[PDB]
């Protein structure tokens, strides 16, 4: 099997990473938006059954929970769907600020590398993609905030998840996008 | 010399990686976008002469081909050119549905890294980019696609392209970008 | 402690790496954009102080500098402030044209990780990120330019920076995002 790091509790495949396309710098309350994240096997060990994970994070109030934005994904060429709230992480409250909310995003992929059984295998160099819609409810703002990637697997067929309401046993690499959500820049000239 | 990885029957250098800036999560059908790609030489070994591949892939359809898009590329610095369907491989077909169209977009670089001789050397930490303008005709869509960066290069000087229509016998580290060709996500609340 | 690669003249440490979110590969001149950026800890060696470098790069041009443009920045969930003329190195000419101009764009970033001494200490798997607002004067315009990334380091307490202007003795991995300064694309079709 492969090498893992611990981090926290947990174990840490860095040879699986994810990648951002689409998302904004300053996303408006209210408003809708569409980005692409996607996990690719970067390493030699194909995982027998893989999801993603998306946490969002407020690094400056604790207020916000999952009822306060709307969720919606699509993995590869499967259907769109909602995200489940019973498939989130409770509320984490780091000791540096604020607050985050983990929400789970697996399934089929629509046949590409997804199975009857459901599985979704992940061999060397191949990847799994959401597309992802999300709007935060009007009347809330943060000015330093962040979405991650967090990549799951199953280390060996017939693994449990170990975290409650995400999907894998171990994870990949940890993949960044920070943003503001408010208002727009005022032009500089 | 460097050290190669097994994909297909190619040899890739993972060490030769490529980023894309402001590719649109969500393309409308007959309108112009403009992003960036460029690849990077994070590894030890200076290519002698390197230029860029760029992929188009629909998952969830097979009829796509190069006259139904339109695209135009600039390296780094020299000037605009219009793609050429000739420097094009044949459609290919994933056995698990779909086609992607790979596209050559090489040539100098405006006198950054390119020589005299035509060559775009590739010294390790150096880049060279492509500005590129893309537009697939209106009444073709796709629910989930992709563009790949896939860098190319020759290893040795005086080395040929192994895949016709494309640059490069040896190969970078594929970089991909997920999209929609469609209508943009209508408001959650 | 960690192991450094020689680039120039100077120290760089790859497994500090830089991303960028949402940098437009067209911006239109006069017109004001915010983007962020952020480096993270891929190693294992814990710095004692970090801070980010920002280099605005022309190549087809070399009369831009500092004064052609505006710079404002934001420290995770610091406050906002104008970046500072004075915390920049003089205007660099590579031998093939065009010019480059870096700017420091360090401190504290709301006690996130930095301490009460002002430092900016990043264990392994952590982030710092820079909120960027930019906007170049009208009249002026590129055809091939970019944003680089340079994470700066203090390896151990003791050291002072190496670049005048510039935070760090040593320097994380240089990331890039290419884009033009100009006038968007006209339709294809
Ligand atoms: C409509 As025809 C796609 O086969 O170019
Ligand atoms: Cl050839
Ligand atoms: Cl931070
Ligand atoms: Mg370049």
């Amino acid at each position: 099997g492969p090498v893992y790091r611990e981090y926290k509790g947990f174990r840490v495949n860095d040879n699986i990473v994810a990648d951002f396309i689409g998302v904004p710098a300053v996303i408006t309350p209210g408003e809708t938006i569409e980005f692409s994240v996607f996990y690719t096997n970067r390493g030699r060990y194909a995982y027998p059954d893989t999801g993603m994970n998306l946490v969002i994070w407020f690094s400056d109030r604790d207020d916000l929970r999952r009822e306060d934005f709307k969720l919606f994904y699509k993995v590869s060429r499967a259907d769109w769907q909602e995200q489940d709230p019973a498939k989130c992480w409770d509320p984490q409250f780091p000791a540096e600020g604020g607050v985050h909310i983990a929400c789970q995003m697996s399934g089929p992929d629509g046949g590409i590398l997804s199975k009857p059984d459901g599985t979704v295998p992940l061999p060397e160099v191949e990847s799994v993609t959401a597309h992802v819609r999300l709007a935060f409810r009007e009347g809330i703002t943060s000015e330093h905030a962040g979405i991650f990637a967090l990549p799951g697997m199953l280390d060996a067929p017939g693994d449990k998840s170990i975290i409650p309401g995400l999907f894998g046993n171990v994870f990949g690499r940890l993949q960044q996008a920070s943003f503001r959500l408010g208002e727009g820049p005022s032009s500089l000239y």
